[PDB]
């Protein structure tokens, strides 16, 4: 033992389908990050359950594809007023509400608060060894789509700190309170800088 | 398919036996197999209601090796494209009956309707699994009636000026999305067997 440092030099199963997601993580883990993140499209299934459960079981799943490290990225939206809804179900939500829908599933309720949150598995493929969670949270409101529509749930996600939305927002200033971030940066802690 | 379960033990993935008793009445003497109830651990899979379903009896199949029959419920408001759907177990638990009318607070249309799809395998991998739906179409409302009832309180069928909650046992079996899916799965066996 360590966990993390039984997978120091080794490769790890990013699971993905595109290069340019694998660029991302490897630049935000910086280089002194310890291991070799592989991408490849693995099959899983979506799960419910509560937000670490599904992390916890589609990691599990990916060890019985992999059979080795691998690494998963789930990432749910939060309306404090539903107590946490849709959260893992948001791409259902987003397909059939739009940004404008997801901000009026809010009408009835006077708390628009809400939270992003973006959760990582990580698994060496065992043992005998649990999965490990790496999490981040950005506290905003839900709020009347602002910015352009393209970028999914954005537009309707005003992060505390600023009154500009996700959408609205440069690449550079999201960055800095972005929920994916912040779990990425445990992940990289979990790990430390020493090694590499 | 059923020509060959007939007289054959089909395991219904169930917890409790009144739920098998309530099933068995409902299809009847002449439904030609037996049903076994068996607490069979499943995954709770997301997806359209048909999909998920396929996966949990494709699972089910999985674990059991065998004929097996599972069953799934969703509330769908027309509204928000048919959700919540096969996520309303997590909507009630947080939201309570009074919560989900809540939710279409904002949307003018409160129709809804109710489904019950129950999933058919022999067993055989290479025979895929049948679906048996019914739906029961009506409006989200304030709750009315006992609040133990899951989300009974807030759906009013059509044709009825009730709730599920409010509404008799027989008359809400009148209208049951269960009753509707499970009278396909009665009609796909027929009653000439047994």
């Amino acid at each position: 033992g360590s966990m993390a440092a039984s997978l120091v030099g080794k490769k790890i199963v990013f699971v993905t389908g595109n290069a340019k997601k694998l660029e991302e993580v490897v630049q935000i883990l910086g280089d002194k990050f310890p291991c070799t993140l592989v991408a490849q499209k693995i099959d899983l299934p979506e799960y419910q359950g509560e937000p670490d459960e599904i992390s916890i079981q589609k990691c599990q799943e990916a060890v019985r594809q992999v059979q080795g490290p691998v690494l998963v990225e789930d990432t749910c939206l939060c309306f404090n007023a539903l107590g946490g809804l849709p959260g893992p179900y948001i791409k259902w939500f987003l397909e059939k509400l739009k940004p404008e829908g997801l901000h009026q599933l809010l009408a009835g309720f006077e708390d628009k608060s809400a939270y992003a949150l973006c959760t990582f598995a990580l698994s060496t493929g065992d043992p005998s060894q649990p999965v490990r969670l790496f999490r981040g949270r950005t506290s905003g409101r839900i709020v009347a789509p602002r910015g352009c529509q393209d970028f999914g749930w954005d537009p309707c996600f005003q992060p505390d700190g600023y009154e500009q939305t996700y959408a609205e927002m440069p690449k550079a200033e999201k960055n800095a309170v972005s929920h994916r971030f912040r779990a990425l940066l445990e992940l990289q802690e979990y790990f430390g800088s020493l090694a590499a």
